[PDB]
């Protein structure tokens, strides 16, 4: 199983985002 990771570092590229938009 490698998916469930994926889903921990993806929504971490949104996570980036995150910062400077807030």
């Amino acid at each position: 199983v490698e998916e469930k990771s994926i889903d921990l570092i993806q929504k971490w590229e949104e996570k980036s985002r995150e910062f400077i938009g807030s």
